[PDB]
């Protein structure tokens, strides 16, 4: 079997990316988050506290005949951003871009941190990230992409997002016509649960590359790309006015610049991220300091390759029993 879904941005400055998933017979369609840096397929439901639902389509598994009760399963994230989330849990028949899994675990969202009350478009989360990371206890359940895998063509996903456009989310099939060039295929550890790999360098505009390793996770979830502190340093100090404001939490550059491009390595291939891929605005409205999409990951413990880098990809995740990830431009 396959699946081909859609993933639209939910705003101007593709903040992050939506893709309708079915859920429940009859099916009830709400509008997740795909993350690879996560493991939790979780939705605003009818048992969401009513004072945290602010226009979200809501879940209501007693109006599914396929709903059981995951008789004493809860769950419980927190993301790296601060946001969190809690519940109980239900299987269901879950449909991605026509691709089914039946007794899919469906994780209940009884709470929900501000950050997802206040944004209306985003239903919940559908996390491709490994297993190993799911949060339901005492039962740790599978993802979506997991339970799926065996009935796949090919055990594999390929993410194609959209730069301030729509893109694809892939199951099971690797479209051919979706990229140019070749797939360049990498390594992946599967130690901390995520899709880490090591990059091979990167340059700043049309800079020389610079070879060293970069060990980060392929993020979805993740808006921006965050990198170590010499690497950042080193893009802005191209962008005249640039600096890292401590009071707006991140490098801020004059919305006059024209941002130079961003490559980082795959292997011996390179993907070059075009300069305006990397500007996120005014930092707030009617502001001439705009916020960058390239910022520092000290701090977070991790690298992160977010959409900023993944949108300028065809990224292949690769779940074979030795998984890999592959990135061809397009």
């Amino acid at each position: 079997s396959t699946g081909s879904a859609t993933t639209t941005p939910i705003d101007s400055l593709d903040d992050a990316y939506i893709t309708p998933v079915q859920i429940g017979t009859p099916a009830q369609t709400l509008n997740l988050d795909f993350d690879t840096g996560s493991s939790d397929l979780w939705v605003f439901s009818s048992e969401t506290t009513a004072s945290e639902v602010d226009g979200q389509t809501i879940y209501t598994p007693s109006k599914s005949t396929t709903a059981k009760l995951l008789s004493g399963a809860t769950w419980s994230i927190s993301y790296g951003d601060g946001s969190s989330s809690s519940g109980d849990v239900y299987t269901d028949t879950v449909s991605v871009g026509g691709l089914t899994v039946t007794g899919q675990a469906v994780e209940s969202a009884k709470k929900v941190s501000s950050s997802f009350t206040e944004d209306s478009t985003i239903d919940g989360l559908l996390g491709l990230a490994f297993s190993t990371l799911n949060t339901v206890s005492p039962t740790q359940q599978k993802t979506f992409f997991d339970n799926a895998k065996a009935s796949l063509d090919s055990p594999v996903f390929t993410a194609d997002l959209g730069y301030h456009a729509p893109g694809t989310y892939n199951f099971g099939f690797i479209d051919t016509t979706a990229y140019t060039g070749s797939i360049t295929y990498t390594a992946v550890s599967t130690k901390q649960g995520f899709w880490e790999w090591t990059s091979t360098g990167y340059a700043v505009g049309s800079g020389t590359f610079k070879s060293t390793s970069i060990d980060g996770i392929a993020d979805t979830g993740t808006t921006l790309l965050y990198l170590p502190a010499t690497v950042v340093s080193a893009y802005w100090a191209q962008v005249s006015g640039a600096k890292s404001s401590s009071s707006v939490g991140g490098y801020v550059f004059p919305c006059s610049a024209t941002l130079p491009s961003f490559t980082f390595g795959v292997g011996s291939a390179r993907i070059v991220i075009p300069g305006d891929y990397i500007d996120f605005g005014p930092i707030s409205t009617g502001s001439s300091s705009c916020f960058g999409g390239i910022q520092s990951s000290a701090g977070i413990g991790i690298n992160i390759f977010g959409d900023v880098a993944l949108k300028a990809a065809f990224v292949v995740f690769n779940g074979a029993t030795t998984p890999t990830l592959g990135f061809a431009s397009k």
